[PDB]
């Protein structure tokens, strides 16, 4: 697959310039988030002899191994006047002692490690990923408890803080190791995390564990006791017994953690056929010129596929039927993958073609990759008469029931029911990524504006009043602004709707790491519902 | 080997604090050198569509592979008022298409890529390393020619710029691939580099090659011609034939370079037995407390060995004979290594013990690792009568003739003939590294001061004049200051006397990468001279 | 590489039809040659309990293994009134007990196995192939002696019958096993073959060995003795001792041969790097439409390459310089190969480009593949002034000295010194194959006609006589006919100038088998002569 793009063409020059600017914007913002709370907080953190949260991960994972961080932009401008870089927590997938593990580390520099509502959501998403892929969980616990001013959004509900301990217990019952490294203070609910873990490590003086903190002890019983005496490694290690290992410092604790993982007695087994890897025949950075940042212009999704699959080899299925949808078999890093990508408006033929393809992949136990660039469903009286809704529902039913690993990458628009049909967040893909130029919302911003313009214009006629052209613009403008802000990738990623915003040049690497992790769990047989023919 | 150090001891606390400060100083200085010429130069460089020199290496090497940079501090404060970060050139060893290659990239942001005298020396050292280890050489050529104000130290001599082309021709005759990537302007001698290469890649518009630049053409013949017309990819690619491959941009050129290396038809073969790797039983960061920054205090070199070898396993040879020297067999990353380390003043017994050990390693084709922490030779009338010089010479003769790969790591003092006996720079070790606390000079600063104090005091008596205690201090002070400045690791590393200053915590990784690269060449049989018994 | 051809185009339709007819003609002629002497001769052969020559080979080689027959068309219309299918001998490369061996079998049904002059040449070519590639030789001996009417072209000269025994002695001295299976009568020189072999097998009653046949014994000494008594397996096996193994019938003899090869204690070792094989991305049969049968039309050789190399992956070298010649790196069945192919008339730049490429392949020990489709050298006063001859000679010198395995495939014209520069038969390529549309001669038929027309035209003017247009046609016609007959592939293949005429669709398979066999011998270092710069 693939063709050499015209580098001299003005369109390519403009597209490359716009996309490059978006990538540069993404890179520098991550640099700021990399610093966490700030210099003053970082200096205080080091002054206590503790390692910085990201240095802990560097020492924990195998030397030189890549680290797949998730949801770097959680909490980005989420709260009005509070800056919470990364949501106050760092989560990602890395290799420890040769085993792919999910790492969850609190960032004590950010608001002293307090749990904001986004912080709980990011952690719950990380636990969900580990459970689905059978990845051992490592908790680098350094937390300050729940953020009281927003307790109503942290404590009570099912997907609130309490769910964190529920996930630990369920994963433990499934033989998915839970390892807690207490590298700081953990109070109230935090003290449960080391208690719920299968194996636990606590640092000599930094680590403190207690259901009730000294402030509560004094208020309840009028006793003054230091945190170390109330908790501390020595009390738990030697008297309470809550501690399974005792560590001198952060470096020692991380060294012990690597030993614990090596004793899990786990060996990875692959259910899929493997072939030697090959690089794509075209450079990845050409994706900048091909795609650009203007969603109104259209491109061939095959060009994107040609630059991420091994050897740019692709076997298209039903090429000339439902051409607005592209499906075929390829390989990424030697893994077999079935690719479904949008190439225009969805039709009845496209939905039928997609439904057929998904059954094929499920039958052969082949992972599925979805490339979402949608613009809606075909609109017409004839199409409804032929059951376009009946056809669109078919794809949704098949995609939901599929038990093969599914990864979704939004390279453009994502609107309305087209999002559901292409394995949206609601359909539990193993991972979901978005490019910096993407847009997601219930409908396109223009459609909402035009719909309101038509509705108001008719309503004015019914009332007998007149809606002028200037009146039309006044109505449309606020709507278009609203959908632009709430469909922006940063808005979508600030809340955890996706697992990260990725540079298009990094697409192949991210997919390779993600599919590799998703293969730690055995692939189950797929059971489908009734196909409404 | 190894024992758990007393973390509570005051000595350990002081040593850790001092060593940590030295490492932090080293890290931040490298951060400044990482920026090259500066923001203005970097902005200009990018404005021309060219990649930054370090981004080129990142794209060239295999994804996620470690990169062993060499001589990061070359030119650090070497010239009075000129700042030349990294010497204007970046050299290191990385993996390209699964093959370990030596990468030599000019830094156009630094003085427009001009060749300072240190720049030539750094490049020549890189070529020397590649030839000895049979590593393919990749030249990312973006240079502005020789620095005229210092031409006398660049052009004429054997180890001056001319030697660069001599090395290319010799390496080519030995089937050590030479690949040149012209990613910019190359003039006068620079134009020879692409011409001398086995395969050559030139970017479409950035790359220019011409023996005589436009300025010389106008002066000699009074003709005005642009650099692209005089050189340029199109002229060389299609008409001159100097170019073997034509590249659209930097990304394309780097992609082509990876393809060229894959066609070398080379497969690495190991001459040494291999065993599964194991991590040391003790943390590396403990080396901070053990060693410290005070050279007057002494430590057990076995503690250093215990924290870098696989499983902290070590078979000492002649343990109770010549105890001031430690020799034994160990393994690093599964490679067999013979270790020679100082543990005090060298004696006749120590030299004999070392000479015996070196023969054993040479006989079995085992790589040698030297750990230099010297304080001199034993001084005494009896020792000279027993031929201490005759014994010290024995070790020097054996070390020089040894043909097994040799790596030297200076973890402390390096003075006088003790430097020669422990495989100094003059004895062609494959690599030479120094810790941030090291000191190297002809003799210790104090010894030079005391020697002059004794000489002057006697001379004053002969003249009949009096040399007072204040007179003694006045003489000593300038000498001690001179040896402190010129024995400093940064002074030694600014000039290319070593291949880099490394954090002690990184010692195991650096040695593993270095020994792995040194094994690309077959190990030859060792022929010794006459042993003066 | 490669593009989808226009199947609907008239040119493709015409080219496919013409080449298909040539392939059909080739196939049916081989079918006739497959029958050897004929039904009466075949019936007599079987009546004696002997296996047919091609059935013997089938039972000798491993079950289902491909057999690479050579020079199937030797002796095709070579002798005025005598039909000698295949030259009276069958030669090829096949696998015996997992070892690639050269098999040389006499065809007793053809003229009773007598040795015609072509028969000697075919056998000597097979021995040369085995010697160069270190292939064990297996002789299935069933012969009737030399053909007396043509003795002068069989016995005396260096490349005559005597050379057969010389080759056996030399190969034996180099540890290239020589195995003789006497499955019939062998007289005079034929008796030497079993005697010269390292190990020998004779059938109980069919096999007879004697320096002098019964007819000569009676004439010389007047004694009547049967062939079995004079020779026979029993006499040689038990009393003469010439026989090492005694076989009951042809099946037993073939079974013993496989055992003998299994005891050679040989294991194949590869000197080249290997990668997993991949099929080309385009169908092979499309070569019919692309190439056709008209040599005046031109095609892009890259299209031919795209349909024989693994994955249609090709790294071109000096693409835009000397574009009439195509050079690059690829892989066939996982082996590395450098491909040199004509794409027009040879120029000075093309020869310089080719000479540079050949040095690269020799340096890296990469096998070389030549695709000859030539139309001559550039003709012009300026080109001669610039030393086109000096440039053309450069390629010839490099090609001759190259020590890497070399295979040549003539896919078009082959005229003049262009043949030499592209590794003609005189330059000892390991194998030389030709497509059914090829033409080879000192110069093109038209050039010889035009040259003679010009010479006679001027000569007539000098004599004062007139050469009319009808006179020109009368002169040209016989020359064009002669060059057409002597340039035909069957003319070139009837005599052993090439190793076979192969269907283009079979090109990839034949090359894969040939390169695999050629890799049995270690690749030597190449020593070049003086390059006349």
């Amino acid at each position: 697959l693939g063709t050499q793009p015209d580098l001299g063409s003005a369109l390519y020059q403009e597209n490359y310039k716009q996309m490059k600017a978006l990538v540069n914007q993404l890179h520098e913002r991550v640099e700021h988030i990399k610093l966490g709370g700030g210099e003053k907080a970082r200096a205080l953190h080091i002054s206590r002899g503790k390692l910085l949260p990201r240095e802990r991960i560097d020492n924990l994972i195998d030397p030189g191994s890549p680290f797949l961080e998730l949801s770097q932009f959680a909490g980005y401008q989420l709260y009005d006047n509070e800056e919470v870089p990364g949501g106050g927590i760092i989560t990602g997938i890395g290799r420890v002692s040769g085993v792919e593990c999910m790492i969850i580390a609190n960032d004590a520099t950010v608001k002293g490690g307090a749990y904001y509502p986004v912080t709980v959501k990011k952690q719950l998403r990380a636990q969900e990923i580990a459970m689905q892929n059978r990845l051992p969980c490592i908790y680098l616990v350094d937390s300050g408890g729940a953020y009281l001013p927003r307790q109503a959004d942290v404590f009570p509900d099912r997907d609130h803080f309490g769910r964190t301990f529920y996930n630990q217990a369920i994963m433990s019952s499934k033989n998915i190791a839970q390892i807690a490294v207490v590298m700081g203070s953990c109070t109230a609910g935090g003290a449960y995390v080391p208690a719920m873990a299968d194996e636990n490590i606590i640092v000599r003086k930094q680590g403190t564990i207690f259901l009730a903190g000294p402030p509560l002890v004094k208020a309840a019983t009028g006793e003054e006791v230091s945190a170390e005496d109330l908790g501390g490694a020595d009390l738990h290690c030697r008297k309470s017994g809550v501690s399974d290992h005792w560590a001198l410092d952060d470096h020692h604790a991380l060294h012990l953690t690597r030993k614990v993982v090596r004793n899990l007695n786990y060996q990875k087994k692959l259910d899929v056929t493997i072939e030697p890897s090959e690089e794509p025949l075209f450079p990845a950075d050409e994706l900048y010129g091909i795609v650009g940042a203007n969603l109104k212009r259209s491109f061939d999704v095959r060009e994107v596929i040609a630059r991420i699959v091994d050897g740019s080899r692709f076997t298209e299925f039903k090429a000339f039927y439902g051409d607005t949808l592209v499906t075929g078999f390829a390989r990424i890093f030697g893994y077999p993958v079935g690719i479904v990508g949008n190439n225009g408006v969805l039709f009845s033929e496209s939905a039928k073609k997609g439904t057929h393809f998904v059954q094929l992949c499920c039958q052969r136990n082949i992972p599925l990759l979805f490339l979402q660039n949608i613009t809606g469903f075909m609109v017409g009286r004839e199409y409804e008469a032929e059951g376009i809704a009946k056809d669109g529902a078919k794809m949704v039913a098949a995609v939901a029931c599929a038990q093969v690993p599914k990864i979704t990458l939004i390279i453009g628009g994502s609107y309305g029911a087209g999002n559901y049909g292409m394995c949206g967040r609601a359909y539990s893909p193993r991972f979901l990524y978005i490019w910096p130029n993407a847009r997601i919302s219930v409908m396109g911003g223009e459609q909402a504006a035009n719909v309101l313009a038509t509705i108001t214009k008719d309503q004015r006629a019914r009332e007998g009043k007149q809606f002028s052209s200037a009146d039309e613009a006044a109505l449309k403008e606020p709507i278009i602004k609203k959908f632009e802000e709430e469909g922006n990738p940063y808005y979508s990623s600030a809340r955890v709707w996706d697992d990260g915003i990725i540079d298009p040049a990094d697409t192949r690497l991210v997919l390779g790491l993600s599919f590799s992790a998703a293969l730690n769990a055995p692939i189950e047989k797929t059971d489908f519902g009734i196909f409404r023919m």
